[PDB]
């Protein structure tokens, strides 16, 4: 029985296996053959056998935090946007070569079954990537972490581009089953909703509740060739159904029709506001989660270490949860609930050791984009949770009359509890009371966060407020999607960099050799031309493939300012036609993301760029001097083909609007340079490569303000700048949408009356700063030394600093970057 | 593609292989490993084990009947009561012996782990049995044979007996998954529902349809030791999620709920009677199962070589459709709608093809059990169906016109259409019209078929009726359930008895060698010495295991008279009471079975008989010389366990009322001798056992009718019979249930006043039967020469012999037991 072991099922670094097990796993686990099989079929054979190289470590691992016992940390997050999981398995297992030749000498291009894989459905910006990159960074650092979040069954859609409208397909990416998820029907746990509660002797009992599902698929996040595997646990919602006939109750009518139902979309697609679908799946992955989180508290080794009922003294030194926006703050609500109601602790212990574990990061700016739900929803749902809501509020704002005695106003502007038309609890509020670091995400972000929107909490407790700049991987966004480049640098400075991205510094020293700068080009070079096919073997136009591409990919949203781009856009197009014989660089512009249904704006402006597209693109005079290209469902695999072929790096939102941002990182990485704004992370991507290496322009923080404070008129603009007065023409009289004038209505009364992001504001400088990016890009050599420049200083942006800084500065865990052996 | 095939993948008989590809499965497949895995897990990687050999030889079973194109057969049921796989594909493919020896090297019990797989939870009696135990033997006679029917999620209840009353508890067989069934995803078929039909110009279009996806599972089914491993294909009901926007129906409203919930309940649990939901599982099989017949007839070689237009012509040649009792006849009017409709073939043409295609086996025969459904039910779900039912049913009223000219009283008898308070589609007639074989299930039951309910069909076709005698499989029901009693029958003739039973007829060579008589002896005192243990090792009481094992197991029913062995149960603990010293062969009587939710008398028949246990085994003055036991939750592995153990057979159905039985059968061929009526299977069971070694019973049918004729009443059995008298005021005074007096009144007045089943006029034969039961028990070697004298007598209830009378004479294959071999 020691036999039944792990040891020798699967002899690495193997070809004859790898075929053996690809055949094994088609016949077998598939049940079909090669006269039936479907290159789905074969893409699943190769997902299973690359898979049984991932398992053998994730056993191992979770053996080892078993033995070892060390602090585990808990990511909660709301998405985790993954993307296809084939790729990135192999190379932070180094079965790529392997898989490859395994798979040619089987007949089949290992690269055409990768494509047959679904971006895994289960996020939508930059939150989810952040959290995937930051899983990522947590297993090569060999932290116990895991990633625990709803397995979302339709993700969030697909876009398909119809005549210039964004139309939103379903994505049901799991139609075929998803090779990577492990069910596990053992652990489901019930989650409760509604209900009363009976005040009794120690006290409440939660009573006559709605009961519903949770079960756990668990999929394994791989380290960079340390051999530990993670979990990323996601649940789903699942009816219990034993009603046909049962309790007895039955007869009515079935109103249970409904409770199966109202179960099931729990899970069926992501969100973006207060409804009361959203406060129900927030409850339930914050239930289930906190469940699983004590159940495995007290089986390894604290259960046995029970000293005074199972205690909970050590808690904050073995569990970490990070609690990702407001999104999942019920887990602090919810951890009180288990310890005193369940496990019978004091208030004043269990809210000792729930402040030790919890701590807060905010992602998003604006002082109103974070959570409210009103009272009566809570009450009505979760009315235990309203109850321990209001005594963490009596109780800290007697720790704030304490501090600041006398000075009522700001007790009420730090309550949890708004009142006014509709009483409400400020979710924000509840997570900074009830953790014990907050943090922002870019460092002028953190400073806004502590003189603006949380002033007063930061003034309560100084020492609370903290800042983590986002990081990327490494992996994923150089070594997997950009091997060229990956390959000439370890040429010169060899492959360690790749898991200690700061020696990409060492870059620096060939800033000046003739054959980096010739190669650092080609690869560019190399890679813009196979973008520049990809973009005509799925759908087509004709890119100039020696143009510089211009690229603008991340939501569509007004904040984001795709219309600043889209006048500079026109503004390059009224210059070609009035001068059609002036030397201009010529330029590929690509615009991509997606709207979100319902953003009535977004979805005009997706209009616009397609708009002014079909008049560029078939205009004889332009010819190939401007292309107009929208980049339809942009998504992380997209992210993966465009990136390394990009030239100029687009991050242009309106100063103080944008967090952090994380593309604007991945671009640095890839050999782009970056015209933007001082925003987010980019002031510190500036600061390390240096300004003179950056193309910053336009309105600083200070100046956003101030424009504010006289009043913000965009008709003083238009008046003193005639080709804006030019463009808003053009765009009023229908140039752009001949068939239907003024289809832009909307988008021209917008901008010259109550547009927010002050567009007009940032215009000329933009423009200006455009020209000198031409200027530069007429230069191939010096082009390509600041490219070096940047390259060689984007270290700082690993998800790998983050992490660390996370694990030392809050988690209070130590990173290693140390092998496991395995298989 | 060469290089894709089954190459080899596994070495069988090999002990070394086995330990290997377990902990492959406990590993890889389950991810888990010996610190963590539970006894189920070590099951689930011993069924992947064994699976892995099992799909081989499918595969290449299935290229071979695509390869040789042979008739194939669909046997079509709405049960399939299959019972627990695992133990069965370890003999069938000779693996058990080898597999023994790698769990216990692995230091694991196979015994124990074999108990950790669930029934099946897919059928109910004897509809289901019969059908499980007829793909054991088309497989077993290498038939191109499929299984069809509806995969349920809860099958039909788990018993719970509490306080003495039957409870049932959901079945989830499926919590955990089940390793046997591989969806198939991308074969889902959509059936219709609803709807209108525009009789255009070809003709009728079925429009605005509801749409129900019919996703399918399959299961393999091995035939013994010849390789052939056949498919089981068992559909789910899936709703066809555009529970957002498509058609924009909804979008301000959900009602499209409904359409969910009541799509996907067609799959989720099995029924008995008259409702919309019964008729939409049974058009939903039938539709599903039809378009994969047509597919596969048209794929599977016809698609490319197909003489006139595909043809259709040689269709009856290519498949057969066994339709098992009126709940799949709408495969007649299905077949023709298909043909008609969609593949415009002439209504006479596709007529043609389809009696020659559909044979209809009835079951059981009180007009009940012949389904007649409402127009008006009909006229909503299947316009369609209901304007073909009705041009079948005119065209088949002419030809009887033109047999029997004038006979008007005959046209109105035989129509399809009954008319009264509603108007219905007698379903039965359906099937004989439109099949060219019909047939009963035991020679007497053919003989009232032609005799009663069908003679007016039976006069227009004599040539389609026939008798096909049910059997049961020697591999499940002997070789498995009883292995000491295999041995010792191998010991003395070798083998070849599993695959043609009537070899056993050389067992009466040894009716007088007294080893094998104190072998046969043997043998059954350890099956009892076991069961007594498994009796309280999981329930309790205690069970003497030398005296007589009576048992009754079947479903709870009046027609099949439980109550009748209650009477003679009273009858001895009233004789022990008024003589506590007479000698008396002590007995233990079990009985078992399931009610019918909703079936009341049922239950009060249940509750009688724990009651009675209540009462007698806790008599000091019975000690242990009379025990009553209700085997709780009789199910296929209950069953395994009880046959083998048993001495007497209890079969005691009134005369008439069992078509057949197949429990009769088990119970012959594991070493017990049968107390009964004349009534099914018995007849031809005591004719080949002879008389004179049944010990037979009360009322035959002859007599049954003339008992009617005069009329029965019961007191004049209560009047002249004073142990009756006695028991009868033992129910009524409340001395079974002094706690509530009248508890068994429902019982007593329809005992006494509406008794269908003429319970007290077999009372006197069948106590008196019981005694010479009692008085051969006492002669332990004439016991078992009676035994031998049944045993050896068993073959021809071999379900081998009757699938192979089904081939010949209804299907036209012939049976080959020719191992088609390999991998
Ligand atoms: C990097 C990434 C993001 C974030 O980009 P920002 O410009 O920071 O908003 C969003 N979507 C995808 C597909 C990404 O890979
Ligand atoms: C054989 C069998 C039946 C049929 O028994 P009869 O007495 O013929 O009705 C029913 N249920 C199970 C579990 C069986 O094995
Ligand atoms: O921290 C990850 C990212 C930030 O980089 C974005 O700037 C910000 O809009 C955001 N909102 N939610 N998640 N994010
Ligand atoms: O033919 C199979 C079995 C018969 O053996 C039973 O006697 C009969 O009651 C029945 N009804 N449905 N199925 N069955």
């Amino acid at each position: 029985r020691k036999q039944i072991s792990v040891r020798g099922l699967a002899g690495v670094e193997n070809v004859t296996e790898l075929k053996k097990n690809f055949n094994r796993h088609l016949h077998f686990t598939l049940v079909k053959d090669r006269n039936v099989a479907t290159p789905r079929d074969y893409y699943f054979a190769l997902a299973h056998t690359v898979r049984d190289h991932l398992v053998g470590r994730w056993i191992r691992t979770q053996q080892h935090y078993y033995e070892k016992d060390p602090k585990r940390i808990y990511y909660l997050s709301l998405e985790f946007y993954m993307g296809r999981t084939l790729q990135n398995t192999m190379v932070n297992l180094a079965l790529e070569n392997a898989c490859d030749e395994a798979t040619y000498q089987l007949g089949l291009d290992m690269e055409e079954l990768e494509e047959i894989e679904e971006d895994a459905g289960l996020g939508n910006g930059g939150l989810g990537r952040l959290a995937a990159c930051f899983l990522d960074s947590m297993a090569t650092l060999g932290l116990a972490a895991y990633g625990y979040g709803i397995r979302y069954e339709f993700g969030i859609f697909n876009q398909k581009i119809c005549g210039g409208w964004q139309m939103e397909e379903a994505d049901d990416w799991l139609r075929y089953g998803n090779p990577w998820e492990k069910a596990r029907p053992e652990f489901t746990l019930p989650v409760h909703f509604y209900g009363r509660v009976e005040h009794t002797s120690q006290g409440a009992k939660w009573v006559d509740t709605q009961v519903v599902l949770a079960m756990p698929y668990d999929t394994p996040v791989p380290g960079y060739r340390n051999n530990v595997v993670n979990t990323m646990r996601l649940w789903s919602a699942k009816a219990p159904n034993d009603f046909n006939l049962k309790d007895f109750n039955v007869g009515g009518y079935i109103q249970a029709v409904l409770d199966r139902n109202l179960a099931e979309n729990i899970s069926r697609v992501l969100y973006p506001e207060g409804k009361e679908l959203r406060l129900k799946q927030e409850y339930f992955v914050v239930a289930a989660t906190l469940q699983d989180i004590i159940r495995r508290f007290k089986s390894s080794k604290f259960g046995c270490r029970d000293p005074v009922r199972t205690n909970f003294d050590a808690f904050p030194d073995k569990v970490a949860i990070q609690l990702n926006d407001t999104h999942p703050s019920l887990a602090i609500p919810e951890l009180m609930r288990v310890l005193v109601d369940l496990e019978r602790l004091d208030w004043d212990k269990a809210w000792e050791v729930t402040v030790k574990t919890c701590a807060y990061t905010n992602h998003t700016v604006i002082p109103e984009a974070l959570e409210r739900w009103p009272v009566h929803l809570l009450e009505t749902l979760l009315p235990r949770h309203l109850q321990i809501i209001y005594e963490i509020n009596q109780r800290f704002l007697n720790r704030v009359a304490a501090a600041f005695p006398g000075d009522v106003d700001r007790l009420r502007r730090m309550s949890l509890v708004e009142e006014g038309a509709v009483k409400r609890i400020n979710m924000a509020h509840l997570c900074i009371a009830g953790s014990h670091a907050v943090n922002g995400v870019a460092r002028i972000h953190s400073e806004i966060l502590k003189k603006t929107i949380f002033k007063d909490f930061y003034e309560l407790e100084p020492h609370k407020f903290q800042n983590k700049t986002n990081g990327i991987t490494p992996r994923r966004w150089l070594v997997l999607c950009n091997p060229g480049l990956a390959e000439i640098i370890a040429e010169r400075i060899g492959e360690e960099y790749i898991s200690d991205l700061d020696q990409l510094r060492k870059l620096l020293s060939y800033v000046d050799d003739e054959a980096f700068i010739r190669d650092v080009a080609k690869v560019k070079q190399e890679n813009k031309l196979k973008f520049a096919a990809y973009l005509e073997r799925e759908y087509k136009v004709h890119i100039n493939p020696n143009s510089l591409f211009d690229v603008q990919v991340k939501r569509i949203h007004e904040y984001k300012r795709q219309l600043l781009n889209c006048l500079h856009v026109i503004t390059l197009y009224n210059r070609i036609k009035k001068e059609p014989n002036k030397f201009v660089v010529p330029r590929t512009v690509m615009i991509g993301g997606k709207p979100a249904p319902g953003y009535h704006m977004a979805k005009m402006i997706i209009k616009l760029i397609t708009a002014i597209g079909d008049v560029v693109n078939h205009d004889p005079v332009v010819g190939d001097r401007l292309r107009v290209i929208f980049l339809e469902n942009y998504r992380v695999s997209l992210a993966e083909k465009v990136i390394p072929a990009a030239d100029l790096s687009e991050q242009i939102s309106t100063a103080g609007t944008e967090a952090s941002g994380t593309g604007n990182m991945k671009f640095m990485l890839n050999g782009a340079l970056t015209i933007g704004t001082m925003d987010g992370a980019n002031v510190e991507m500036a600061e390390e490569a240096g300004e003179e290496n950056f193309f910053i322009f336009g309105m600083r923080v200070e100046d956003v303000d101030r424009l504010d404070q006289r009043g913000y008129n965009a008709q003083e603009y238009y008046d003193r700048i005639p080709e804006l007065r030019q463009i808003i023409e053009q765009l009023s009289s229908g140039f752009f949408s001949p068939k239907q004038p003024d289809l832009f209505k909307d988008i021209v009364n917008m901008l010259m009356h109550h547009d927010r992001f002050k567009v007009f504001a940032d215009y000329e400088e933009y423009v200006k700063c455009q020209e000198r990016v031409s200027a530069l890009y007429k230069n191939p050599r010096e082009w390509t030394r600041m490219v070096i420049r940047n390259i060689a200083t984007s270290g700082k942006f690993s998800s790998d600093r983050t992490i660390a800084q996370y694990a030392r500065e809050i988690w209070g865990v130590e990173p290693s970057r140390q092998r496991l052996p395995a298989p």
